[PDB]
């Protein structure tokens, strides 16, 4: 009955279906399990109307990203703006000390620099380790040539890479924390503007939503069959799934009840299910704070928080003789605060002039943040004191707790939040974490190759986590969805 | 009656008092190291000016400090008795513009950010590609302001390129004389000055027999007996046979072999002439001119926020319009023309505060061809050398919370005691800086034909013989490492039964 099912109207279902309505395809689903369309891209609306994207925020490697360069084109054509280049000089704070980035004597950001071209010479990949034994193995190395406060607060200030895999520097890959940004980033001005402009590129009717498909199998006859879990069922000569890796994952385990899980009749080969022992999922999280306005220096839309360090963390690395000495020397024996791991900020208002921060977070903190994110009381009072520093260091004062409204005039230049936004990527079952992420010891491109092979000729895969230029991002996962209809579009027009 | 030796390296910088070092070191006799100059160490070399301070008027720096072997063992030493051997001196770069003042570190100008993009697009543009067309370093730049005017400001499309220039002075070259495909390379690491390169060479110049250095013996000819041994003519007459070489002179000096014309100072006459795969090799690399300029000043009375300072050559808001009306790059290259005298503000310039990283009230700078070649056509003449550069100066200070300098050279203001010039395009055993890309060269022609060697008995070292440190210190000194190396597991031979 259907010429291509697409299972998952995410951006790749979604440009997928684009893609085949473009080339003349006709007759063609998209079975969604939501109740909506983007996956990972959504944009939510808190305070006052104000939107943010939850999901995807940037447009990564302006240099090559197709999906950014047709935006750009966009833009110069209609002379709208879809996005904004906020890449800044970033401010690092440290609780005690305070600010500590472009700091003529710490000079934090030049030895990080060097800590990176270490990490290039380490795997040019005799056995991988973890972000953080990599830190320590530049420290010890070169100490030599590193001051007591470099030593102390370079590695809480490296650890900003945590929020760009979502994943703690004890649980982060080493081989695969340093990749090449192919030049800055665009914060998109909304990404539901790129969904929806997608989504209206085919029919309709094609769209089906709520519909959690539990089972594709392959029809030894030259036909695909989907079963939604309500009962209805489908035939089709082409499938793209773009369900999420830690989705699809489900399918390779025993129990077959997990919502979302598809189960694969037959089973996925077994180049597939290997591939899944090395490859894992992080988990990005977001926090959004909103403010009644702005009145806070704006002097960069970048900041980070670092993590507390301390004085005998340099005593002990000046006296380690060797890396076991210095590992069991850092074994020194509790409860998670702000100041336990760095957090990012996203100050809006210099790049969007709305006046809130987009925080993100990573693993462990954010499952915990994303357990507790209906009760805003302990969310202020968890964040707070890093709240409170950050207006510091940027020529204001503590915040002022207003989620439960009481106009008063003494609130003159004294900073008003009015709302928390958290995110919850990790207990919805259909998205389970972020995106791919690597656990130390992972070779991402199996996951890839597989992908990209597919199940079989009819069987296909699309989504970030099925390509390598721009994987784990939303432009990766657009193209990987083009790659599937050209695909499919090419062999149906040769049926002639 | 000539003298027998086993080797005879031909010059006296690091790559040659390496080899000797190395040829000691592997317990090889009755060699000698042969310098034209009466004093060792070639383009290492520390001057002394005002009131007796000191300074580098050749290399500076220990580059890539995480794997640059001569650097380790430095910091062996120094790990070691406690002395202080070199101060990293990296820095957060103050970049100031004649008319604008500082535009470093600007919330909205964001120059830096740009440039890191800038650098990303030329890896982009021939990182692991066959068959991509060279260009200079100014026409890649003029490239990625056209694709990317729509995501640049008209200020960043203003002084970006300008900012770029300060690799003029990793190459000693100007930016429409360099070659794009070499203009970006990889630091591995951090950089640590040097505090007294002089001191790097006296270690190594006295880890072998004190009787091998022969000064002042400018190397005239050599010639290969078709009887497996090496005839090497000094201009005092003497004259010496031995079974190997290692011929270190600059490649600008070793040019000179393949041309008629004998009574050049440190041209060597070569019987049989040099292959021809190393006569064609000058034709695919080249020599740039980095050169210095020390400014010495009574006392510090300046900010010393970095030590670190560039200032960038004059821009002009027509470029930016050009850049915008462009239709494409062979427009741009043409709109680009017009209808002229050389100031500071021509080109960008490096200059080093070592008030912060020494503590001593002076300033190193930096300078690239065509520049530095007119500057040491001038160094004779100080009056003429404070006036070219007392504007520069002048906005530094200005810059840095000070007031104009006053010529002192003959409380708050900061007075000019002393300027220092390099002379390496005029000595006749440098004749330039270092090797360097023109656009379409291609160095690895050179390494490979000098690595491979003349034969087996004339060998080559030096900074423009080897691939890992090419034009460093480092490199020239693993150079010698390497040919010695080679002489000892051969004659090694010798001992076996
Ligand atoms: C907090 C956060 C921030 C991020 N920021 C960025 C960023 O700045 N830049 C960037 O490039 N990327 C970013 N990403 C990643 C980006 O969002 C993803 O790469 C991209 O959206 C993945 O697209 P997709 O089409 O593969 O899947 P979409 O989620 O991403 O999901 C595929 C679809 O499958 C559906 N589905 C699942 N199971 C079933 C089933 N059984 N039946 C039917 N349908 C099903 C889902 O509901 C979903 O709609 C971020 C991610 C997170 C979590
Ligand atoms: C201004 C300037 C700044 C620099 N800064 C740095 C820096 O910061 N870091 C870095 O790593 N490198 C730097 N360099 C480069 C570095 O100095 C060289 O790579 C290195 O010193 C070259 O060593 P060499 O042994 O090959 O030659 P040395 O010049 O470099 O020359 C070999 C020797 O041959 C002798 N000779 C020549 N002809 C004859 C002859 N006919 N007979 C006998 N002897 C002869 C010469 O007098 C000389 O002593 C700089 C160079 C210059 C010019
Ligand atoms: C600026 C910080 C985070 C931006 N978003 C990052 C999205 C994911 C980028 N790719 C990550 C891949 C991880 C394995
Ligand atoms: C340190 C600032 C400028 C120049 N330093 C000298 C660099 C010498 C090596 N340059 C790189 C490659 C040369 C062939």
């Amino acid at each position: 009955k259907k010429k291509v099912i697409i299972i998952g109207a995410g951006i790749a279902g979604l440009k997928a279906a684009s893609t085949l309505h473009q080339n003349g395809i006709q007759d063609c689903l998209v079975l969604e399990a939501r109740d909506r369309v983007g996956g990972r891209l959504q944009t939510v609306t808190g305070y006052q109307g104000r939107k943010y994207d939850i999901g995807a925020s940037w447009h990564h490697d302006t240099l090559t990203n197709p999906l950014f360069l047709e935006e750009a084109q966009l833009s110069l054509n209609d002379g709208r703006t879809r996005f904004v280049f906020d890449d800044d000089n970033f401010i690092y704070i440290d609780e005690e000390r305070g600010r500590v980035d472009h700091d003529k004597e710490l000079l934090l950001e030049i030895v990080d620099n060097e800590m990176s071209k270490f990490a290039e010479l380490e795997f040019h990949g005799v056995s991988d380790c973890s972000f953080f034994q990599l830190v320590m193995k530049y420290l010890l190395q070169r100490r030599q040539f590193l001051t007591n406060d470099q030593i102390r607060y370079l590695p809480q200030l490296c650890r900003y890479l945590e929020l760009w895999h979502g994943l703690d520097w004890k649980l982060l890959s080493a081989k695969d924390t340093y990749f090449g940004h192919q030049g800055r980033n665009a914060f998109a001005l909304n990404y539901d503007s790129v969904v929806q402009r997608i989504a209206q590129s085919f029919p309709q009717n094609w769209l089906k939503l709520s519909c959690e498909v539990k089972s594709i199998t392959r029809e030894p006859s030259k036909n695909v069959t989907v079963n939604c879990e309500d009962g209805t069922v489908y035939n089709a000569d082409y499938v793209i799934i773009t369900v999420p890796q830690s989705v699809l994952n489900l399918s390779v385990q025993p129990e077959k009840n997990l919502r979302g899980r598809i189960e694969f009749q037959p089973p996925l080969k077994p180049v597939i299910q290997d591939a899944f022992d090395k490859i894992h999922f992080g988990a990005l999280g977001k926090v959004i704070f909103e403010f009644e306005e702005c009145c806070w220096s704006n002097e960069s839309s970048k900041i980070v928080t670092l993590a507390n360090s301390t004085n005998e963390f340099v005593e002990i690395v000046r006296n380690a003789e060797n890396l076991d000495e210095l590992d069991s020397m850092l074994e020194r024996e509790t409860s998670v605060t702000c100041w336990s791991q760095p957090l990012f900020f996203v100050n809006l208002s210099k790049s969007t002039g709305v006046a809130s921060f987009m925080m993100l977070m990573q693993a462990p903190l954010t499952n915990h943040i994303e357990s507790i994110r209906e009760d805003k009381e302990r969310l202020f009072s968890f964040f707070q004191p890093v709240l409170n520093k950050i207006m510091k260091c940027l020529d204001s004062e503590d915040v002022i707790d207003g989620m439960r409204p009481i106009e008063n005039i003494a609130n003159a230049n004294k900073p008003v939040l009015r709302n928390i936004i958290v995110s919850n990527w990790t207990r919805d079952p259909y998205s389970r974490g972020a995106y791919s992420a690597c656990f130390p010891g992972d070779d991402p491109v199996d996951m890839v190759v597989a992908m990209s092979n597919g199940q079989d000729s009819r069987i296909r895969f699309a989504g970030e986590h099925t390509i390598m230029d721009g994987a784990g991002c939303a432009y990766g996962a657009w193209e990987s969805g083009r790659r599937e209809a050209t695909r499919i579009s090419d062999l149906l027009k040769l049926e002639h």
